[PDB]
């Protein structure tokens, strides 16, 4: 709808900027798995979502680039929250963050997106299974689909 | 003689602007009294969040999106951030000082609202009301003046 596609690209947005300018980010969608526990381990916000906050939070040496971000809906539910990790072997020791997306998505239908802060890549996870390297033509595809959809 | 949770934020303000003020990081933060200002949210970024410590420092961190313009808060919520108040033209306000002091005192004029600054420069802790600036007060005095203007 017209006022979910300003969403999708307040985020698509957001995360092509910290792409390019290399921060790490971990936001996570909750489906109909309740991630209240994770949540109440960050920081509430109960935010509305633009670009502009988006970029904010993740910024290095700040309180809330530290831990993952969680949507609900239309809102900012937490930043700053820990998600619990996986030791599958089948992730690649080359980071923590992509340990913290397969962990949720482990846990719950979430479906999370994670900017490398090495590489800048953006991958996703959900159903377990992390998807690297993803366009972002891709990106916005599988975020419309999984968050709203 | 102030509810648990009023406390609450009081402190979070007050540990905010203590540590933006160390570090010299400029800040402006509007309380909204009775006179509206959803013109002046407007002209900001929409939020709408709660308030904490760490979302306010991370706002106003330099060289973000957020940080340029005040921030305005509505009761418990953080109404927009990066929004911009009129600047005062009074005669008596230094030249020395920077746009924000302007622009709270401006607020100030137009409004019955409450704004706190902090100066990237000197890291001083300065209030607006009513026309009138008051520079320099300390943490104690700061907490006693939000406390009561915000929560009456
Ligand atoms: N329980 C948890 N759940 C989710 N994310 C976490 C987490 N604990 C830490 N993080 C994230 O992990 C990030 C830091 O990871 P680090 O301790 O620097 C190992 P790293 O990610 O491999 O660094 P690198 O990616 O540069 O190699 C933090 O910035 C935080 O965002
Ligand atoms: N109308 C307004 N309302 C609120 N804040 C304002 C404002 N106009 C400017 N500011 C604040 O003024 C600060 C910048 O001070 P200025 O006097 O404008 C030097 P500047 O060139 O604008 O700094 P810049 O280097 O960020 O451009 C900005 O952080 C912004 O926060
Ligand atoms: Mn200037």
């Amino acid at each position: 709808s017209k006022d979910e596609e300003k969403l999708i690209q307040s985020v698509s947005k957001a995360v092509q900027y910290m792409a390019k300018r290399r921060i790490g980010a971990l936001i996570v969608f909750e489906k109909e798995t309740g991630l209240q526990d994770y949540i109440e381990t960050g920081i509430a916000m109960d935010s509305n979502i633009s670009q502009e906050l988006l970029i904010n939070v993740f910024i290095p040496n700040t309180p809330l680039h530290d831990g993952a971000m969680i949507i609900q809906g239309t809102k900012i539910a937490a930043a700053a929250s820990y998600l619990p990790l996986s030791d599958s072997p089948k992730i690649s020791k080359s980071g923590t963050r992509h340990r913290a997306a397969v962990g949720i998505s482990e846990v719950s239908d979430a479906f999370t997106v994670i900017v490398s802060e090495e590489t800048g890549d953006i991958s996703v996870t959900f159903d377990g299974k992390l998807r690297r390297d993803i366009s972002n033509e891709i990106f916005e595809e599988l975020l419309a689909e999984h968050w709203f959809g």
